[PDB]
């Protein structure tokens, strides 16, 4: 029933990414991180998260982790599908990613799903157990969309992360660049 409105949202985002993110250039690539990080910052504003970690991984995957509630997994009556899957299939970031993965820690369970260009590659599954709550999102910007550059710039991430931790007092926000195994760089911000 409601599966059809989700697929027009993806085509739209992907024909006119600019309308959603400003550009398909370097600046838009970095907007993808800001979208995901803002969700984690809302977990902390809600009172649940206090730590957010942003990692630039090998082959320019971005990994964002928070220790908030974990995205819900309960079945939605209208879609018939887990809440996380609904949430992530209307995500601009996901649409503009050749690959995206989620891990949710919730209900003493670790759940996993992956997507390409916004489309679920398999059903939500329980892959492990946990005594923490939170959410991990890893995504790789789509080279068929980001046809100029899919390489992140550390100082641009660093700059904004620091401003965000300064604005949002009490949240520990860490940035790490792991792309060169031989020289890993980390900056961790925590105000008050
Ligand atoms: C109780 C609702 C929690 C939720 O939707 N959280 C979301 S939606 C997308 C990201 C995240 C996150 N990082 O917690
Ligand atoms: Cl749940
Ligand atoms: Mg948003």
């Amino acid at each position: 029933a409601g599966q059809i409105q989700v697929l027009e949202g993806l085509e739209a985002v992907r024909k006119r990414p600019g309308m959603y993110i400003g550009s398909t250039s370097e600046r838009g690539l970095h907007h993808l991180v800001w979208e995901i990080v803002d969700n984690s910052i809302d977990e902390a504003l809600a009172g649940y998260a206090n730590q957010i970690e942003v990692v630039i991984e090998k082959d320019n995957w971005i990994k964002v982790t928070d220790n908030g509630r974990g995205i819900p997994v309960d079945i939605q009556e209208k879609m018939g599908r887990p809440a996380v899957e609904v949430i992530l299939t209307s995500s601009v970031v996901n649409a503009l990613s050749q690959d995206l993965e989620v891990y949710v820690h919730r209900n003493e369970t670790i759940y996993h799903q992956a997507y390409k260009k916004g489309v679920p590659q398999f059903d939500l599954k329980e892959v492990g157990t946990t005594d923490k709550t939170g959410t991990v999102i890893r995504f790789k910007a789509d080279g068929e969309i980001f046809t100029e550059t899919t390489v992140y710039n550390y100082e641009t991430l660093q700059q904004r992360i620091r401003e965000l931790a300064f604005l949002n007092k009490g949240i520990q926000i860490t940035l790490r660049d792991e792309r060169d195994e031989e020289n890993v760089r980390e900056d961790s911000y925590h105000y008050e």
